[PDB]
């Protein structure tokens, strides 16, 4: 059922060029959300799509193929689950206190420093965080780690670029 | 006059913490472009708000004290002069062709891989950047290539940045 299905809808989703455009993405996040009401969100933004897209895009074409694609909508449904598992008190959104829960199941074990930073980037000013902002930082935060690991084979926890490599690894995000 | 006119616009909307949020900076932009009918604009959007904020907000406060806005303000006036010198069919948008000259008379001098890595990322399918998307790619750029300057201490041209650094310097931003 699941392989084939899932092919049908790609094919479906990314329409005559093959590939899933940022707006290709935009629509069905906004179509599928609007299905579960225990996720608060104000939308997802076309601005946030671009962004998603960008650090999805490893080979260059501006778009999400199928292998892409299937990665991003994989973590999307795993993070989907772990956020209405970490939402304790069923208000939709991921506050302060249940946002190290959330992050640690998906693998991530930040210093409270960075959980600050990530809050103030992406929570209200309750320390609230809703539903797209969560995929987006997690999308982000997930391409980040891959990227500095490509970078660092030999697990320094260094690494070294130019300007060039800086402007890429930054700026196509 | 000017100097004055400043200090009283700045305290008019940072309002009563006297820090301007991205709220209030997603406002002004609004509504200052409202008046500029040669800048086309599908609007300034909360998320590349917070973006710009988290970039400009060196001291780490979650919003825009006075030195760090005049600091964003000022680039803002001289970039969208040069938006408005550089399209030069009048479409409100600056296209593929018009956009390094606009670059390069913002003092970023980038080769033709990074021109179209900034296509890709932030103009449309038809190679054409709007106002918001454009002050949204500077104001990023210009970060960046000051936060790369920041940790070339010894002018070689290349930076080490261990994963602490990198995740601060990707995720706040
Ligand atoms: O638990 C799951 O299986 C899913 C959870 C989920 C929840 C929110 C988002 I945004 C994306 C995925 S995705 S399964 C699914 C596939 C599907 C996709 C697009 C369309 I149009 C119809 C069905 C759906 O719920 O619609
Ligand atoms: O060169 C100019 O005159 C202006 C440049 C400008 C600044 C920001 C944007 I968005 C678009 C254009 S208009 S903003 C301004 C003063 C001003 C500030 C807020 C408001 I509301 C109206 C005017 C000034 O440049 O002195
Ligand atoms: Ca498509
Ligand atoms: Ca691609
Ligand atoms: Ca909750
Ligand atoms: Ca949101
Ligand atoms: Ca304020
Ligand atoms: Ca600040
Ligand atoms: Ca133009
Ligand atoms: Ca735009």
């Amino acid at each position: 059922e699941e392989v084939r299905q899932f092919r049908r809808l790609f094919a479906q989703l990314a329409g005559d060029d093959m590939e899933v455009s940022a707006t290709e993405l935009m629509n069905i996040l906004n179509k599928v959300v609007t299905r579960h009401p225990d996720l608060k969100t104000d939308g997802f933004g076309i601005d946030t799509c671009r962004s998603m897209v960008a650090v999805m895009d490893s080979d260059t074409t501006g778009k999400l193929g199928f292998e892409e694609f299937k990665y991003l909508w994989n973590n999307i449904k795993r993070w989907q689950a772990i956020y209405k598992q970490f939402d304790t008190d069923r208000s939709g959104t991921i506050c302060s206190s249940e946002l190290p829960g959330a992050f640690e199941a998906a693998g991530f074990h930040l210093n409270e420093h960075l959980y600050n930073m990530i809050i103030r980037r992406y929570s209200d000013e309750s320390g609230n965080m809703d539903f797209d902002n969560f995929i987006s930082c997690l999308v982000r935060l997930d391409a980040m780690f891959r990227a500095f690991k490509s970078l660092d084979k030999d697990g320094t926890g260094q690494i070294q670029v130019n300007i060039q490599e800086w402007l890429q690894l930054t700026m196509y995000s």
